[PDB]
């Protein structure tokens, strides 16, 4: 199932390694392990309609909750998941992994999931077509506790980590059968187009929903290129 995909996939990125700028790095699919699990297996029975990929962990979502876009509010109030997480080993004093008693709120997933729940209502009716997942489940943190997408990393460092990824996608996407493939962001669509060629399957994007990114209507604008996509959300 998708459990043994991400547990392949954590074992592959086990061996990995980055450079400076790099000073740490974060991997929920360890730490928290147990809550990424429970939404593999509740909300991921295949097959889908439709596969959201995101590019890697905010600080504050799947870094806290392991759940993809998983800010805590909506992952415990909506999803209903709960669960033990530990800390990571090089966690950064100034991002740390306080788990579903983390305070913060990761707004792209605030957004995403509020955005989806709108639409939607219950999870079985979205879940019923949709899925999302993270493409790179890695957090990348300067000595300062800066972030670093995944985008800013040393070319030979950074292929291999893109052969995991790529390789955990493809997986994802002969397992679930989608017929659309939706990058959210510029980044997470490119790594879409280069990880699925040769499937049979649409690549398409939304809006990346991050007030950092981005338009005052990012509802508005990831619904009409959803209507372009040909999905009925």
């Amino acid at each position: 199932g998708l459990a043994a995909i991400s547990d392949a996939l954590a074992a592959d990125l086990a061996g990995l390694s980055f450079s400076s700028p790099v000073a740490h790095v974060y991997n929920p699919l360890l730490y928290a392990r147990e809550p990424h699990v429970a939404y593999l297996s509740r909300f991921g029975s295949p097959p889908k309609e439709v596969l959201f990929v995101g590019m890697n962990p905010g600080p504050w979502g799947m870094a806290q909750t392991g759940v993809p876009f998983g800010e805590v509010a909506v992952v415990t109030e909506w999803l209903g998941i709960n669960g033990t997480v530990t800390r990571p080993a090089g966690e950064h004093p100034k991002k740390r992994v306080d788990g579903f008693a983390c305070r913060r709120s990761e707004v792209s997933g605030r957004r995403l999931w509020g955005f989806i729940r709108e639409r939607f209502g219950t999870p079985e009716r979205f879940f019923a077509r949709f899925f999302v997942a993270n493409y790179c489940p890695l957090l990348f943190l300067t000595a300062e506790g800066g972030n670093i997408t995944p985008d800013k990393l040393r070319r030979g460092e950074q292929e291999p980590l893109f052969a995991a990824c790529d390789l955990a996608l493809r997986r994802t996407v002969v397992l679930l059968r989608p017929r659309v493939v939706i990058g959210v962001g510029a980044f997470a669509e490119a790594r879409c187009h280069e990880a699925l060629e040769g499937f049979d399957v649409e690549v398409g994007r939304i809006i990346h929903p991050s007030p950092a990114s981005a338009n005052r209507d990012w509802a508005g604008t990831a619904l009409r290129q959803l209507a372009e996509l040909g999905v009925d959300f």
